[PDB]
């Protein structure tokens, strides 16, 4: 049977690579040593329950505004207008314990078939007491009982409205329940400020009565247990062996079932897959090739003719190492069809290229792990794209592919030029006799975009529409080809942007950011079966900056 006590999963041992606890029992547990705490009952022998002090206890943080990044990976969609889709985190920890443990005698059924094995050297024997007794046992960890909750905001706007309007209206209040009384009021109205506001939360462990930070109406309890939060530190199970011959034995058994899948052995930087670990095309298959994410750039919002892309480097630290990442690109209007091919060891980083596209790496959230990027800057405004990533690694083998769809944005409008030009329209329209104005009147509307025709359109529309529509009384005063002609290119205007460019005012800001540009110092000694390592390229990375126009719509110029 399954022997369980709170504390729990200390005595149990671990997994680093499928994380899971309570992998067979490497410890024993025993009633002998008499440990309590409060209302719990009889602790397990040799563990030391450490309540965190009163300072820790029941606090909360508020994390800071971010993109959310799960909507920037695959068919990536928002309003323009809008901007990225915001998260923003809360968490609180109320009924913490800090647990370690020591000191313990190993179990009986643990040192059975530890005593079995520590002479039987054998492979597909060491990989099967790792299956149950995982990899590692627990040395600290955290208890308690947290609640994380994301506010999902529409828009990084609507979030700084609303945080200002809490901070005026608070100076008591928590920022998430603040949100959350006006949600749950809003039964009583309609849109507002905070028409498309959500909340997710997700408890580990249920919140006790006494805080008030993670109260939720009904879910309240009265001395919970806590749960398993944080695992602080892990020991190797090749610790516990006791003998010099076997516990070396197990230590690269052990590696072969993280880094090379089970399949192989791992020679220092790189694993020897055994055969017939290759794949179909006979390249070596037991160190995993990750499919590496494309996201946009959380910092650079997409513009109209400018995209920029981001991914972390799926390269082990043992095993596989990556020569070369394959980026294609089309517009897409289709389907099945190939479009630019670009390599970012060859293409990008040796091959100008420029100034249409650029390249970078840099280091990430904790190194090494590299964040490659790539920005387009001469995309085509109000068009469908579609990229496509993947990796190529030292032997030739390809990675899954990764696909990112998005839109640049609409183009740009001068909307004073435009009513500008309706009223110009609109009094030739008023002439009515000469054939110039007649001529002047078509030259002007098709010289101008697609965009600023719909929003000329606009214009007319809503100061002349009593006196006739614009399509009808250009095909009174201009003849119907040439009407026909300015209506086809109103149907260029996708209606997203015909969405859009139907709003009151269309101003335009200019953003300027930063993109990193980094080039080739050194080309790279590669073979005809195998090739560089695209990590190990050295690169001179140089800091630039685009300037991105775009438009601002609203129905009132107060933001
Ligand atoms: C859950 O479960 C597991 C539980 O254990 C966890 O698994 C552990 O993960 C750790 C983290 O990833 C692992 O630690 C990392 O190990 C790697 C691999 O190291 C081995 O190979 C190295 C390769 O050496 C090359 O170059 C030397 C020249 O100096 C040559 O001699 C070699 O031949 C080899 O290269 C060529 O080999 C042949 C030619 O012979 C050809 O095929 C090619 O030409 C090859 O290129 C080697 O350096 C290591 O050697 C150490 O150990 C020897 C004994 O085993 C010892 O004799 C050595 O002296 C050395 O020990 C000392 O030096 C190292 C390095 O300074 C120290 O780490 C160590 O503590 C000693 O001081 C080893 O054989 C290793 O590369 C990693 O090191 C990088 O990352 C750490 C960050 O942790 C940095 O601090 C380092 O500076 C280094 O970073 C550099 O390199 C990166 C790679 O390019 C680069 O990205 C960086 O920018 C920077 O340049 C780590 O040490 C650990 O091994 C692993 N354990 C097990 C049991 O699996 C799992 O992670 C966990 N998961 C969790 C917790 O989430
Ligand atoms: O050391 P060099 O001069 O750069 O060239 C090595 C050579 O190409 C080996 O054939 C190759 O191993 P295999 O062809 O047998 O796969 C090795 O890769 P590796 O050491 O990472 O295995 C390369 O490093
Ligand atoms: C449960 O605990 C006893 C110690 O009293 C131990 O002998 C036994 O092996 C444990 N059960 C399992 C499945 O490990």
């Amino acid at each position: 049977k399954f022997n369980d006590t709170l504390f729990g999963e200390m005595l149990h041992g671990y997994n680093n690579r499928t994380q899971h606890v309570n992998q067979g029992q490497v410890f024993q547990m025993t009633f002998r040593e008499n440990n309590f705490i409060k209302d719990f009952p009889q602790l397990a022998d040799g563990l030391l329950v450490i309540p965190l002090p009163v300072e820790e206890q029941c606090r909360g943080v508020l994390s800071e505004p971010l993109p959310d990044l799960q909507l920037l990976t695959g068919d990536i969609r928002y309003d323009e207008a809008m901007g990225y889709p915001m998260v923003q985190q809360w968490r609180v920890r109320s009924n913490l314990y800090r647990v370690k443990l020591s000191t313990i005698t190993l179990a009986a059924g643990f040192t059975n078939v530890l005593k079995i094995l520590t002479k039987e050297s054998s492979r597909e024997e060491l990989l099967s007491f790792i299956q149950h007794y995982g990899s590692h046992y627990i040395a600290e960890a955290l208890y308690g009982s947290e609640l994380t909750c994301i506010i999902h905001f529409p828009s990084k706007k609507v979030q700084q409205q609303l945080w200002l309007q809490y901070q005026k209206e608070t100076t008591s209040m928590p920022f998430i329940t603040y949100l959350s009384g006006l949600l749950t009021a809003q039964m009583l109205s309609d849109d507002q400020l905070i028409s498309g506001v959500e909340i997710r939360c997700e408890e580990k462990g249920r919140c006790p009565s006494t805080c008030h930070l993670c109260r939720r109406p009904g879910k309240e309890q009265l001395s919970p247990t806590p749960v398993l939060l944080e695992i602080n530190r892990v020991v190797p199970l090749y610790t516990l062996i006791q003998d010099n011959g076997t516990k070396e034995a197990f230590k690269s058994a052990l590696m072969s079932s993280y880094w090379c899948s089970g399949k192989g052995d791992v020679i220092d930087d790189w694993c020897r897959c055994d055969l017939s670990a290759f794949d179909a095309n006979g390249l070596p298959n037991c160190s995993p090739l990750l499919q590496p994410v494309l996201r946009l750039s959380p910092t650079v919002e997409p513009s109209s003719t400018v995209v920029s892309l981001e991914w972390v480097d799926v390269q082990p630290a043992i095993g596989t190492k990556v020569s070369d990442y394959i980026l294609q690109h089309k517009k897409v209007d289709t389907d099945l069809y190939t479009g630019e091919f670009l390599s970012f060891a060859d293409d990008l980083l040796s091959g100008l290229g420029t100034s249409c596209v650029a390249a970078g790496r840099s280091h990430g959230e904790v190194p090494e792990v590299s964040i490659y990027s790539v920005i387009f800057k001469c995309l085509e405004p109000d068009g469908l794209y579609k990229f496509t990533l993947y990796a190529v690694d030292t032997r030739g083998r390809h990675s899954e592919l990764s696909t990112v769809t998005l839109r640049t944005a609409c183009p740009l409008v001068d909307d004073n030029k435009a009513e500008e030009i309706a009223d110009k329209i609109y009094n030739l329209y008023n002439g009515y006799t000469s054939g110039k104005e007649q001529q002047m009147a078509y030259n002007t509307l098709m010289e101008v975009s697609a965009s600023m025709l719909f929003r000329v359109q606009h214009h007319y529309n809503s100061h002349y529409e009593k006196f006739g529509d614009f399509v009808w009384r250009s095909e009174d005063e201009l003849g119907p080809r040439k009407a026909h002609l300015i209506l086809r290119r109103l149907e260029r205007v996708s209606s997203h942007c015909s969405s859009l460019l139907r709003s009151a005012y269309i101003q335009s800001r200019v953003e300027t950011v930063p993109y990193l540009f980094c080039r080739s110092e050194e080309v790279r000694p590669a073979g005809m079966v195998w090739y560089s390592i695209l990590k190990d390229t050295k690169i001179t990375c140089e800091e630039k900056m685009v300037s991105m126009a775009r438009n601002t719509y609203g129905e009132s110029k107060g933001r």
